[PDB]
């Protein structure tokens, strides 16, 4: 797909959230463990991935993610608009499960996890950043 | 400097603290509010951080930072060595009072302020992701 195009979506675990952005080109992926499955949350996430990746379009695949006033506000000044072109979701559940054992924490697990994917071989990071340098 | 390194610091601002990673090469910024200035967030930053970037060297003005067992282990477990070899945490620090009232949160203004900082013109953000495709 086009370089500017990342989905997020929430999984459970632990009884704790997720939120899972992939970039959907490259399959790289930002994760974090939130408190709780709100708006605000998303609103927030959204903030620190657009300072990070240059971010045009969001998909999910639970719309009802996005009708938040504060994700609106967030997008709409970070100018990132809905992607409506459109499971690495799975395997990153996999991988926690691999390492879960090695750390107290879920959220430790997790960015275990997301270091893992994104190194494993070109890796998942090394063709994010060939992607956008080349845009 | 070398496309691996980075340097770590915590600031201050209203009884909060906002660890800053500055890629060196770069001037490409990513920072958070962190409730507590511990090892034990510090550690977890690091992972983070280092799932997402190829981060080979770290490097702090405050050495005692990184004298946690736990940073020690991130650092292990990420294959994070020191960095021997060596004010943009100034600047954050007036964009983030120049939009300080658009935001309720500071963490909010501080994530406005690394957007800004980092698609500033090149911008930072641009350099980031060349340096280290080339690389
Ligand atoms: C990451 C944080 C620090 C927030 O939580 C860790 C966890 O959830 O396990 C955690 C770690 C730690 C640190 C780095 C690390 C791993 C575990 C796993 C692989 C990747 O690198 N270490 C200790 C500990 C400290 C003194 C002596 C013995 C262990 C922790 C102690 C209490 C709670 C979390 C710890
Ligand atoms: C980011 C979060 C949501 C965690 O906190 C915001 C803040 O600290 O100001 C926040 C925002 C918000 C959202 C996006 C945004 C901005 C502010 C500033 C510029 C960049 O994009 N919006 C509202 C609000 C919601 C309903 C109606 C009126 C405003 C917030 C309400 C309460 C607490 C924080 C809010």
């Amino acid at each position: 797909c086009s370089p500017g195009i990342w989905q997020l979506d929430c999984t459970h675990l632990e009884g704790k959230v997720i939120l899972v952005a992939v970039h959907v080109a490259s399959g790289y992926i930002e994760a974090e463990v939130i408190p709780a499955e709100t708006g605000q949350e998303t609103a927030y996430f959204l903030l620190k991935l657009a300072g990070r990746w240059p971010v045009k379009t969001v998909h999910t695949d639970n719309g009802s993610n996005f009708t938040s006033t504060t994700v609106k506000a967030a997008c709409w000044w970070a100018g990132i608009k809905q992607e409506f072109g459109i499971s690495m979701n799975k395997e990153l559940k996999k991988i926690i499960g691999q390492v879960r054992d090695q750390a107290e924490h879920l959220k430790t697990a997790v960015q275990m996890a997301v270091f893992i994917h994104n190194h494993k071989r070109y890796s998942a990071g090394e063709r994010i950043v060939d992607i956008i340098a080349t845009d």
